[PDB]
């Protein structure tokens, strides 16, 4: 679990949005494992607007965080879960380090901001949802 607060918006991943999101739909995107809604509150995160490749996760399967170095945002073929046929996912970045299905929604930082989200893994990687293409989250 976990999700990413700017500004008015709710970023969390798309098979983890509550009914609440989806009352509050902004945006949602299937082939990214992207749902964005609105909120009430003010944020308390910055997104990064850079072309890092390396930086650190959250991983909540081991209580810890990670330093990684990850592949730049591109189209990777996922195999089929409860919530998803199997299908190529978008914007994703993979990177090697510990995940498992609940580590969904941890947060990859740069020295900028969020970079985007846990939204895959398997057999010692990591896969993230990039965010940083997403200029509007700062409007
Ligand atoms: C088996 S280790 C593992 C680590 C992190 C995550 C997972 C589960 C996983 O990749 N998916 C199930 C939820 C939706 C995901 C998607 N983006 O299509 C795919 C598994
Ligand atoms: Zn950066």
């Amino acid at each position: 679990s976990g999700a990413i607060y700017v500004g008015n918006y709710r970023v969390v991943n798309r098979h983890l949005a509550t009914h609440n999101d989806w009352a509050n739909l902004v945006w949602e995107d299937s082939s990214r494992d992207l749902l964005v809604s609105s909120t009430t509150a003010q944020g308390c995160d910055t997104i990064a607007r850079c072309d890092c490749q390396t930086g650190v996760y959250y991983c909540s399967s081991r209580r810890k965080h990670y330093p990684v170095s990850f592949s730049k945002p591109s189209l990777i073929f996922v195999e089929a879960s409860e919530y998803y046929p199997a299908r190529y996912q978008s914007h994703l970045m993979l990177a090697v380090g510990h995940s498992e299905p609940g580590d969904c929604g941890g947060i990859l930082r740069c020295q900028h901001g969020v970079v985007g989200i846990v939204s895959t893994g398997g057999n010692g990687l990591v896969g993230f949802a990039d965010v940083r293409d997403l200029l509007w989250l700062d409007e």
